[PDB]
């Protein structure tokens, strides 16, 4: 639908964000690398983030600025998940770590990031902050588990995929100057993170191989070995996606796009299919 | 009482604060948390905090968790020094303990960080959090730099080893509830950082071999050979040392805790000057 549409607006309106930047940058030195780790991406939180702002009242213009924070803390996690797994091929393309190394990479991280939470706070205030940094430590956390304690599936990608989720829909509640549905938000963020790891996690195990399995996705072992994936992945699409039809009918949305945002994680889910 | 007595009692019970914290992340003993924290235990930049604290008039409970948050900070960024990128030539597919080792210092490295803002925060309010956000930027930009930048040491040695000890004494301002030391303080730190870094180097020339000296050393050259050795280290102390004493002379300090604050800066060459 307008969907996809707006997507390629807001992925198109994200780059220029991302120029208008770098390009203005004290740092003259910062830029060459970053400009790595933060091109090529499809920007997808980012234009659900500018979506939520649009559907609940608010201007474009004040989604700009968590949108671009939100694909800094992306792409930022995007180059670390490389380095642990060891991939080099981010970005259909080799890894950030594989041309500037695991030092570089990483302080460019440490850096892109207290950058990011400026930039959040600038425009939407201390409370968007906190809650910021709240999700920040929550995706921290999901890192370790996603590598090491792969126990307890769903807390665990909610923490490490569904967290700057959150941060993308609850942003959307600021921006949009409706501050009152914040914890609705947080929520609509869980339900579409958790929905889009158990699905992307399914496509590894039907695209890749299972000796190539890294991440949470190995605890779903139990389910695929014995031919019964589809049917546990299936069942968790569909909890979470009643979850979600359900939330916002409490949400009060534009009228306009409530037959765009049922769809939303119906979109979301085979944007990751397509790969197949 | 005397600044030598003081240390002994603050550092004590930072060694407590840092036992009772990490008991309650037994969590995170996976990436061996307790032993990136338990790394320096000299804990000089939260024993100063501690101390002015009281020297402005603040209660010594009411910079416990600002001691901590340094600290933490402190030792999130030494973990920084443990990270080891594949060298050329030689490497190895799927053999490795470097990759442990990776791991561990990103996961828990992004970890402390926002763990210890929201410390600050929950302590001292958003004030805190917004300048300690900024002074960890900078901690950041001052590791790109103390790599390869071409800049001088000037710009290096401040953001590199100095935004932490601003933080230091300027969390000493909230934690005395005196905010007109904001940004007075901020400065009487980054004296005794630029000192406690310069004075370092001095260690690493005459403790180390001078091929083996990575990070100031990248400008530290210039004198070795014309013949400032010993004698820029000093021009640089008596200058930053007279114009610490220029502004902690106009500066709402007690009695009891002044000339002690004024022959300090030497604590923090003395203290890193029992080498050789």
């Amino acid at each position: 639908m307008s969907i996809i549409e707006f997507w390629l607006e807001a992925k198109a309106t994200i780059d220029r964000l991302i120029e208008q930047f770098l390009n203005s940058n004290r740092d003259w030195d910062l830029v060459d690398i970053s400009s790595y780790i933060l091109k090529d991406g499809k920007r997808f939180r980012g234009t659900l983030n500018m979506f939520f702002t649009v559907a609940l009242g608010g201007d474009i213009k004040d989604s700009y600025g968590g949108a671009l924070a939100i694909e800094i803390l992306h792409s930022a996690s995007l180059a670390l998940d490389d380095i642990v797994d060891l991939d080099a091929t981010r970005r259909g393309d080799k890894a950030a770590w594989v041309v500037y190394g695991n030092r570089k990479v990483i302080f460019i991280t440490n850096y892109l990031i207290p950058t990011a939470l400026r930039i959040i706070q600038t425009s939407y205030g201390d409370d968007a902050l906190n809650t910021s940094i709240e999700l920040e430590k929550d995706t921290s956390v999901g890192a370790l588990r996603d590598m090491y304690d792969n126990s307890d599936y769903i807390r665990t990608i909610e923490l490490k995929t569904g967290s700057l989720f959150k941060l993308s829909t609850v942003l959307s509640a600021y921006a949009s100057k409706h501050y009152n549905t914040k914890q609705q938000m947080l929520d609509v963020g869980k339900y579409l993170g958790i929905i889009y790891q158990v699905i992307d996690d399914f496509v590894d195990y039907k695209t890749k191989k299972v000796e190539e399995i890294d991440g949470s996705a190995k605890q779903l072992f139990k389910y695929y070995r014995e031919g019964k994936l589809e049917e546990y992945v299936r069942s968790v699409y569909l909890e979470y996606k009643q979850k979600y039809d359900e939330l916002i009918s409490n949400i009060p949305f534009q009228s306009k796009y409530l037959s765009e945002i049922r769809s939303l994680p119906e979109f979301l889910a085979n944007g990751l299919l397509k790969e197949a």
